[PDB]
């Protein structure tokens, strides 16, 4: 079946500085989703201005390292957006990453993709194809029909 | 007061294989609900065809053991359904068992009852009356008016 | 910026007896909110009849100690109400304090303020101005734009 | 390989009343051990006097229900004793069930077996052979050489 | 029985700034111990020089607020020291507060008393007798013989 | 001060398949240690035979992906070994990664370095110097004297 959908989930640098890394990675791991690539990176002037295809928002993203990850699994993009919660923390629900950890729209802990098309372009910017792993998750057989 | 409502909450065998047992039992324990019976059981051809009163769904349920439990407490049936979340994981909310751990409608980790009438028939199938314990939960006095 | 909003969050004595203290304080701590004062107190006939500006509800509140706290941060009042969840536990959602731990409207584990005006009057009743601490939360710079 | 060792782990009725069930079952589940049977039971005058092969200790054990479980896996008996910690809570280490949750030798939350011989006799008393499930844990292949 | 022993457990200001409050309070709550008083306080030149009955250590303790608490229960002082772990984090064991959260002897997250005599003098300095609550913990009957 | 010590902590492929990633990364994050690089990688015949400077142990390490990480902080190497616990799971203590999650010497969930010299050589094999990030951890000032 086509359960090879992959979204891009990155922990913004507030996230990272605040210590929320392992915590955020939980919600994905335990849902049954598949970590497929991951790196820590200080964002580039280029890398960035190409991403967000706000003069102050720039040097925020540069101001810390960023945990860039990629997660494979069915409906992972929408489920990702779900797990993160409303983009403005002040209206995302508890249980979600934004609603558990965030307050400011501007410091909203992480980013996820909003479309299969969004994700795919986003991943290929942030990672080369060599960098991405595929294995079968042992749990696959029990996770999916 | 009539706070003797009892629902049937079973961890389907994905649940069990996936390691989600103690985890699922938390959400009930800590809500204040009362474990009242529990067993691990490999489901029967009979036991099953009588339960679900899909040719492939059968041998799924047989394919692992099942944690059958019974939980007493006020509005426990509806609260159970609430705690488990939407039956299709892809639209149940985070904070719920299905939304935290599940992806596939077909592998949706556990089952709960949908009616007082559902539960009561369900329990009496899955357990004999001798097997069910009653004690007073120490916490009762602080849980309820 | 005016992110000095402060709500009053108290753990009712069910909360306290039931062991939910550290647990409830988590949801606030980890959201990024700032503990600003805290005490354990057995509620007064006076202190109370002035608060709730039900003959049985009185001696409930007297029947255990109460954890009174104050939390500073942006939109903290509404976010507090959000974190606690619907006041009737039987309709508050999982992920919230009431939906995770509560069943009875009458034993709903904690109280939070419903207005900036509510909170401010509530705090000044429950604490003197000397008792309240201000420090800058180290995490402030990463929590807020 | 002979990784079919099984110990008996029961949550004493303090444990149960105190809400420690799911919590205790975690430490076993997540270690990789295999739940193999489980029931809730109010202890019998007979069942008991045969177990502990103290006049006040009797009616303690009768005073609540007991969660009896059986767990399969390599070196499970000794690892069980390890996870529970020193039998006197006041000298068991944190990280263990007794050191995390217990204070009184007399209220030490749970019991585990001390020998393969202890366990086997203990299980056959507490359960019939029909009641015990075997399945292969999906995780087995990744847990063991 | 004399299970009225009380130790003083304070979260140093690293602890507080670092977000470890609720977390630290867990280990005590869930062990079965009784919160008996608590306040947030910026430490005094006087209050301090009287406590520690190092010129740089002074203005560290002043540099944040401090969570002062008092906890009642049997052998609570020694069990407190146990839960905190070795005073130098680099040799305290995991499972303890210092071994889970700490690295530097100088930033060792919290303080606990080392003697019944230590504690009692320490509490009376840090709190007045009015400020301390006694209630019976509901769980007492299940915690103690 | 020289608190720039860095150890290599990798989650072996049991770890990864078993879902222990976020979980393992916690113990490091929350201790105050600094993630400094991270990648997911399927191990190479070359990369490996050069690492372990057992014919069956080879194709085990190849049989899944591996989470390679690097963590900076004082005494991080020894504290790493501490957090992981005894290399044989059957004698590591609870609270440690090996004692919480592991049973078999051969499937012991993760690897850590045993020396500053071990680590440094290990990191330079597993990562290029470009791949490693340095930022100051916001929490540094509160973590260290």
């Amino acid at each position: 079946s086509s359960q090879t959908e992959r979204t891009f989930i990155a922990v913004k640098p507030d996230g990272v500085q605040r210590g929320l890394v392992s915590q955020i990675l939980s919600r994905f791991e335990k849902k049954g989703y598949k970590l497929v690539a991951i790196k820590l990176v200080k964002a580039d002037d280029k890398l960035l201005e190409q991403h967000y295809a706000f003069p102050k928002m720039v040097s925020f993203m540069k101001s810390g390292p960023i945990l860039a990850t990629v997660w494979e699994g069915k409906d992972v993009v929408r489920q990702g957006r779900t797990i993160l919660g409303a983009t403005n923390p002040l209206g995302s629900a508890p249980g979600t990453i934004r609603g558990d950890f965030g307050i400011d729209l501007g410091r909203n802990v992480c980013h996820g993709s909003d479309s299969v098309d969004s994700a795919e372009r986003e991943i290929n910017l942030w990672f080369k194809k060599e960098e991405l792993v595929d294995w079968e998750s042992n749990q696959a057989k029990w996770i999916y029909e």
